[PDB]
């Protein structure tokens, strides 16, 4: 039901494409836009807590941070890492350079495999 889709610091419609996407595939899409890690971190843990997986994208952090792993750790659910264009891992998965369609076929993933 729940999936958050998160994106670290660096729109409108591309939000709609995810959340129109997630309705159709029949999930429920929260996404969200950080300007801050210590508010990436936030989400992840309300993440956790919740038990929801999570599509991200964050680059940069990915290679370094502890906290980020940390709270990436504590996930019930699948972690996608997604990456717009091509050029831990606790990921469940990853999928890079396929453009913004890297949201949605990360959408369709999580649509055929929740528990």
């Amino acid at each position: 039901l729940i999936v958050n889709v998160i994106n670290g610091p660096s729109h409108d419609e591309l939000v709609a494409l995810i959340e129109r996407e997630a309705a159709e595939l029949g999930l429920k899409a929260v996404v969200r836009q950080s300007d801050s890690e210590a508010q990436l971190l936030d989400w992840i843990h309300q993440a956790a807590d919740a038990a929801e997986p999570v599509i991200l994208n964050a680059g940069g952090l990915t290679h370094t941070s502890v906290a980020l792993r940390d709270a990436c750790a504590e996930l019930s659910a699948p972690l996608i890492e997604v990456h717009i264009s091509n050029v831990s891992p606790i990921a469940t998965g990853v999928i890079v350079g396929l453009g913004i369609q890297g949201y949605l076929l990360a959408l369709r993933y999580l649509a055929e495999h929740l528990g």
